[PDB]
């Protein structure tokens, strides 16, 4: 019943964090900054490039 | 009567339980966790496989 997803509790969980999966990921939409420091990078060098 | 099955009684407990067939078995159905194992290492190995 619910016993089995205990014992794959117990195994999964203590497999899976207890050494290897080192901080793993949890929000990685953090990295959509670059989308704005580039966004920035594009606003810049198109005046830069573009200048007579 | 009910003879012969104390007879068979005795001889086939103390014959079949005194030494050999050890622990035996009762309920093996608990091994049905690796069903749910495999179910997981199927959920998991399908991605790694299937990312682009």
């Amino acid at each position: 019943r619910e016993a089995v997803e205990t014992a794959v509790r117990t195994l999964a969980e203590h497999a899976l964090e207890q050494t290897s999966l080192i901080s793993n990921d949890a929000i990685k939409s953090i990295e959509s900054i670059i989308a704005a420091l580039d966004a920035k990078l594009t606003a810049q060098v198109n005046l830069i490039m573009h200048h007579a």
